[PDB]
């Protein structure tokens, strides 16, 4: 009963991260930010990061949230879009609203680290 376990553990996270990128890369609000991104790299880092954040194994060796988005001057509407797409991903994968909300509540603490950097 970590959030990572409630979502379904490793095979669930490996399905969810590429589906979340499929939605992000179709969302007019944010897709363009990824134009020059190595999507294999990025899928791996984000899988490691959400796995760590949500109480699974901690193998995240990437940048902190300010460094990751430095120079992007991200705005609130961009962060809302990312949360909406992760929520829609987990809902499409059959996750209940209560578990989506627990996950979102953890991720939402990162907003101040990345906006306006
Ligand atoms: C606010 C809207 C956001 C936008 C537009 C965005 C966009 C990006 C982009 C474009 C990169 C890659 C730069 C590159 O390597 O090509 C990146 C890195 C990353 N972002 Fe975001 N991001 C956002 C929010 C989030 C959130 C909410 C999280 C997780 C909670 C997240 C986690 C990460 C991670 C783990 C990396 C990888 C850092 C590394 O490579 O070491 N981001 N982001």
């Amino acid at each position: 009963q970590t959030i990572y376990e409630k979502l379904g553990g490793e095979n669930a996270m490996k399905a969810a991260v590429p589906l979340f990128y499929k939605k992000v890369l179709a969302d007019e609000r944010v897709k363009h930010f990824f134009k020059n991104t190595d999507m294999d790299h990025e899928t791996k880092q984000q899988t490691d990061f959400l796995t760590m954040l949500l109480g699974g194994p901690n193998h995240y060796k990437g940048k902190n949230m300010t460094e990751a988005h430095k120079g992007m001057n991200l705005q609130n509407l961009h962060f809302d879009a990312i949360i909406e797409n992760l929520a829609a991903t987990l809902k499409e994968l059959g996750v209940t609203d209560a578990v989506i909300n627990e996950a979102a509540k953890v991720i939402e603490h990162t907003r101040k680290d990345m906006l306006g950097k």
